[PDB]
């Protein structure tokens, strides 16, 4: 885990590159600093983050980013290890 790609959020600068399995809750602050603590697999939507997959994900292993393959999309706990993050939950579509 080394947590250092570009990653933002309403925690505006936010660095993430695991490169070992999308962390959990870390790479979930990607997801939308939500703490997804419902279905932590794959069935609440508290996931969000626009493309918070990153890299290395679509096996439906790992649990965060890749909702099929470097796109965070909305199934982002199915990611497999990752080199890397990314997600766009900067700017909030509605500002910053």
């Amino acid at each position: 885990a080394s947590y250092t790609v570009k990653l933002i959020t309403p925690d505006g600068e936010s660095s993430i590159e695991c490169s070992d399995d999308t962390y959990i809750l870390d790479a979930a602050e990607e997801a939308g600093l939500d703490l997804p603590y419902s279905c932590r697999a794959g069935a609440c939507s508290t996931c969000a983050g626009k493309i918070t997959a990153g890299s290395v994900d679509q096996s439906d292993q790992s649990f965060l980013d890749d909702d099929q393959i470097e796109a965070g999309y909305v199934l982002t706990c199915v990611a497999y290890p990752t080199s890397d993050c990314t997600i766009e939950t900067h700017k909030e579509e509605d500002l910053y």
